[PDB]
């Protein structure tokens, strides 16, 4: 059955935030890395909370190209001239965290879409008329479809060997048990039975999550949903491929790392297949979308994501799709996420004008993830079997 | 009032049906004709109703394009590979029928829309402005509107000119007359009175439509709905014309044998001149559809059209339009089809990937349609004038 | 296949109708038959559908009871007082037809429902819990259920045993056959295959229906809606009872003349068996409903029914059921009318202040609508068995 | 994180369901307890599954009242008469068990609600004008609402002090914590914090909850959906009241035993106090109601209560409510059942004729949902404080 934190160990977990903020309450040396950004915004997110639709850190977005730019990224429903802002309303393009570093702020209009489809050889392999089935393969509930993440592999006990995808596509907390079916489920079309969910993460704190306090809020969670399906005994491992079909090969995943510099992570061009969409690229715009709800709770998604030529980067029943970093420097591309599935997983902003609003994806850190899981993706088939021979002798 | 078949002369036709069946209960010759497919697919109906949305016959598609094979073609909701497909759901790829005489079986993804616009001089001209009333004219009833199907005449009796349409948008069995009005009715907009149906049928056994039993289920019947509205004695016969705009002059009926070879019918270009689409292009890519019902009676269309150029080959409004083959090798044109209307008449195909499914149309033979109605196409203005004149003195 | 009334035969039929009132256009002898009063609405029918929403012919009624007065019922959707009302619209009290024969005009508030429950004993026997099939029984289409109005004969042929209903509870002219099921069809609930429509009316015209000329419009039809359902071969006929349940036993069609004196038919109480209200009484308060639709047709139906004790006497699904003449003086009680399925079958009708208006019912003359289906109903199990008897050895 | 049981564990537990169920494949002993019904159900719901909405055990209902006959209860969307039933439809009135017991069989006509407002000073005090909290009272989330069911206590550990409700009422599985207030969420009104969900249970499979394989089906879960919401340290303990306003004082929780006479739980009267009808009373009228859903998993919830006197006995939002036992021989009421909230927990039921159907209400094993869960009702408002103490300095 379900638990939950008690009333004690949370007290105890939120004199532990309380006491950091409390102790620490431009000439500076420049914020740098991600670590700065969220330290910035946790320690000013009483005056950043007060006329903006969200927060994020990234680099900061002016005339609608990404500027190389520490910055906060505060998002609003409407961005006027501040000729027609009240002087309160205005926000401060200046912002100064403990011990002297600082970095700038960016408004942006922004909206999210809610509750959460083209046509292509690839898609139609993914949805079912392929031999193999591999990430980016369509994955049917009794109720909801998505995408297949990655094949990953469990590091301790059994060391099953199955598939990651989105909690949201797999798992539906009102049924007994969460089976996984390929193309569809019986009773909407063929199908072969995957395998049953076996362990998933719904929220993290942010302490445990990225190691930090990247809010003041005491209720502060991330939005990590991903569902680990270890694959069925009478399921034919021999039809499961390694391969990232649409981009090919693929590395270890890339673990987003707090103190690295952004550059690394925030306008690097990505690529995702997907269920719906098939191959698209996109660019990590934002990082640690913060998100404050009506009833006291923060929320935290990991990626932001703006698909690239104005397309949009992923569709509904995209979700449990890999991030996965394109080739920098001719080396194997590496995922860095998971495409999140939920309310407001996507949403339209905007970053030039002579055009439309952009439509933005959220993502769920993958290193972290499956740090959370305890999963190892299988990048290559030779290791694949491998990883399916350590498992039938282990029983 | 109305009559329908009682319990006897329906269990007469039903062991006929029945003893034909249980007596004939590859190596062999290959189908070559229609009669042949529609044989095959009678004596494996039972296997091909299991998981299918329903069957026809014609040549098999291959990678999106016709193939010149003679096969089965089986249309089924989704198509995924056989990977994914339970052993007992696999269709098999070659069929026997009686005599050795077999076949392929091609599979389809299908749909179907249910219930049942653009804009150029033609389509206006059709629509009302035009000096002349002639095939593809719009025809309205009190409720419906559609197309003129066709210029025709009684072949007994009074010899009365008139015109064909589609049954469903002519004729609605809740209202004492069937009149019919060329632009809109008196109640919609300006209009004359083109006259009232005096004939028209609604479903046709198989034994009588195909003149063979084109299944095993006792109650199969041809949805043949064509309705013949003779001209009123006060119309102005002067403004019929029996051009098809848009096409010109054309010949008579062209019947569709089911001895003859396939490419006759199946694959050959066919144009149309309806309303709300104008002038289209189209192929037959299928005969005789076999839809069956979840109340177990068997319901058969003739003509299956997808529309050429990946366009749509008729939109709603079209039904009692006229499916005529193109000129081959010069000579005039022939009609072969009226467009059925009707629950289901139309829906969703898929051939090709890299692209989204295509429309397909539904269509009635026209050759067994007149047969049943006892009608002759008036082809030449000239012949229209003549059998003004006999219909004149013959009363 | 279908067929309608050509040009000729209907100019000819009208004709006959319009010399009827060509040569034809108080101190004088009072309306006292149902022929005065049809007379006279015919011969005043333009000033009575100025301002109206319907005619019929009856008694007339003044503070919401009838006064034993022969009048022409008009209709309207709001009655006001004359003070508010235009001297034109203002209805005249009198109304004087050719000869001198004159009568009273009723002004009454009227509506209409539109496109056409409780729970008992005999309900729920009706519905299905029942041994034995008879009059108010449930019949059921694969879409639409209804009533079983009463068992049956044909006078001629085969003399085939079936029962009468709706028409458009029982035939469908969208589906080839019309196969009829008692609780439900098979696709929606247990049930057995009671037979299958062989004969139906839809439309007669008034002429042939009630013997004279109702109207001054040629396009006059009477809404006779009857489908006459021979029982199958492998029914079980010892399952048929001809006892009404929740009146008794019944005698033959007691025919409305149109000779006889309005206190034989207009006034009487009515006792109705059906099914989704069980037994219920009304009062028929008038005879041939006159309704003009907007498109220029003249509609009629028979029996206008008022439910007694101011509840209702149909509801949904109630259509198909007989309209009987309750016990007069001790005699056996005789059906009159089936109670009409289809649009605006049913409304609204306002008698007395102080409450709600009332609920009126259209019924179908029973003995016209079997003399134009050519059926006998069988009032004795004894008979019904004679019936059985003489449909065996006649084939 | 989330956990579900992986392939093994699973195969070990349905080998043994089978095992049970494989090797023992009226003038012998009745049924008498619930134990041999459920045995007999179980060993016969091939045959019953046919056909049915679903199957309970407990009391025959013959002409709408329990007759204290042991029977297996099958209920059907509509019950006809066996006259036209096919004779396959036809259900046993006579089932044999294994070792020679038997029952008789009960057919029920049955409808499900699907997704789940009275007003009396009981009803006011228990949505929040009352100056204490107990039974029947009000609970909140943040976006559900439902009924306070029973002050608990946890049997080991921290011996929390807290209260019980439903499942569906206290947690959802899209939000990090489930916190809970009396009236309403402060975004919907006043109302002050009772405390978080800290443990809840959705599904125990058959041979867990019942301690036997209820059914052949190896996916067979009951749905005991209970949660534990623990006060908070800063909740006014004081303020918590024991006694269930509408009876009184209770006593401890009545474990339905299956070994047991029938007539100890099937046609006792029970009482509810919710907070949408307050006070009511209900007969058990079956145990277990077996239900099979559209993809192959066998769903059990205890309790089936029919509200007494015709009235229903709870309304939505009455979830979460204590399903009491009345005073039999004026002892002290004990508390039997929790209601069960989700899709299809009410219903309409057809008991008797001459008036509608009736509501039927379902119910969670109070014993075996607290042993499942560790908690004990306190029933005494000193025993309440002695818990309170106990918690106090057990931290
Ligand atoms: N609370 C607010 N709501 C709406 N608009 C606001 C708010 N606070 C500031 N703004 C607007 O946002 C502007 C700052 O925009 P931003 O920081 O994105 O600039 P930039 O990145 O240098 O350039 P650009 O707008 O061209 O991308 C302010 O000048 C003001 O017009
Ligand atoms: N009952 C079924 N439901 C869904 N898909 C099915 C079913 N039976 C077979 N299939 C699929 O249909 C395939 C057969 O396709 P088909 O016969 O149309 O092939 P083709 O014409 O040679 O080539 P292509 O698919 O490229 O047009 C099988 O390999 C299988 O994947
Ligand atoms: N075209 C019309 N539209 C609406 N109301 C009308 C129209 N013509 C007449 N009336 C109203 O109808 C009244 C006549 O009502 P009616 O003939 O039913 O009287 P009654 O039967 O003697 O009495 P009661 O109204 O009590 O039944 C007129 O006085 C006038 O108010
Ligand atoms: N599959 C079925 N679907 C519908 N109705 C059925 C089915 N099987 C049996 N029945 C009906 O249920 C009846 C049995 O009812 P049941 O066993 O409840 O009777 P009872 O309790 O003795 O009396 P009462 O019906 O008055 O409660 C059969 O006679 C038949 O009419
Ligand atoms: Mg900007
Ligand atoms: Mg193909
Ligand atoms: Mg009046
Ligand atoms: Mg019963």
């Amino acid at each position: 059955y379900f638990l939950w934190p008690t009333s004690n160990l949370q007290h105890c977990a939120a004199e532990g935030r309380a006491n950091y903020f409390g102790n620490l309450q431009p000439k500076g040396q420049q914020a740098n890395s991600l670590l700065d950004l969220m330290t910035i915004r946790a320690f000013h997110s009483k005056i950043l909370r007060r006329f903006s639709l969200g927060t994020a850190v990234g680099f900061r977005i002016r005339k609608g190209d990404l500027t190389d730019i520490p910055a906060i990224l505060v998002f609003v429903a409407r961005k006027v001239h501040k000729k027609w802002l009240n002087p309160a309303q205005c926000l401060p393009a200046i912002l100064e965290g403990p011990g002297g570093v600082w970095c700038d702020v960016d408004v942006v209009e922004f909206s999210y879409y809610g509750a959460p489809q083209m046509f292509s050889e690839l898609v139609d392999k993914l949805c079912g008329s392929d031999e193999c089935i591999g990430s980016g393969s369509q994955v049917a509930s009794h109720e909801t479809f998505g995408t297949l993440g990655a094949i990953v592999k469990r590091r301790t006990g059994n060391k099953q060997v199955g598939f990651l995808t989105n909690r949201h596509v797999a798992v539906d907390l009102d049924y007994p048990n969460q089976k996984m079916f390929h193309p569809l489920p019986p009773n909407l079309g063929p199908g072969v039975y995957l395998g049953a969910v076996e362990r998933a993460t719904s929220f993290i704190t942010d302490d445990v999550w990225y190691g930090i306090y990247a809010g003041t809020n005491p209720e502060t969670f991330v939005r990590a949903d991903g569902a680990f399906i270890p694959f069925a005994d009478d399921f034919d491992i021999s039809t499961v491929t390694t391969v990232v079909r649409g981009v090919g090969d693929i590395g270890d995943v890339k673990v987003i790392d707090l103190q690295c510099p952004l550059n690394s992570l925030i306008g690097r061009q990505v690529c995702k297949v997907g269920r719906s969409s098939g191959h698209t690229t996109g660019t990590v715009m934002a990082y640690a979308l913060e998100y404050n709800d009506e009833k006291g709770i923060c929320f935290f998604t990991d990626i932001l994501v703006v698909g690239e030529n104005r397309q949009t980067f992923d569709l509904e029943g995209d979700s449990g799709s890999l991030i996965i970093l394109t080739s920098q420097d001719g080396e194997k591309p590496r995922p860095i996420g998971i495409i999140w599935g939920g309310t407001a997983n996507r949403g339209r902003l905007k970053l030039t004008s002579d055009h439309g609003p952009e439509n933005w994806t959220s993502g769920v850190d993958l290193g972290r993830l499956l740090d959370r899981l305890e999963l190892d993706i299988i990048i290559t088939n030779e290791s694949l079997q491998d990883a399916v021979q350590q498992q039938r002798f282990a029983l």
